[PDB]
């Protein structure tokens, strides 16, 4: 769904999608520990999110 | 190892200076541990002059 409402609705929405859902089932995707330890890798911790 | 030198020197003349000494002797500027806990605290992870 397109409607720009926001960035966190927008999120969520496509978070509960189906398509997307079914998408995160063939494991090209799933987000492998190690990928996950370079993406934080990548953060610094002056600019801060969390 | 740090900016100018000029700074260190002054910093260096005052800690050296007698003065300096004797007031260091009374107590209650000694630096608790506490207040080096609390001081160590407040500064942060992102500027770190070390």
């Amino acid at each position: 769904h397109l409607p720009s409402a926001d960035w966190q609705r927008a999120a969520l929405s496509l978070w509960t999608h189906r398509t997307f859902r079914e998408v995160l089932k063939e494991e090209d995707v799933h987000l492998t520990y190690q990928d996950w330890l370079h993406l934080e890798l990548e953060i610094q911790p002056e600019a801060d999110a969390l």
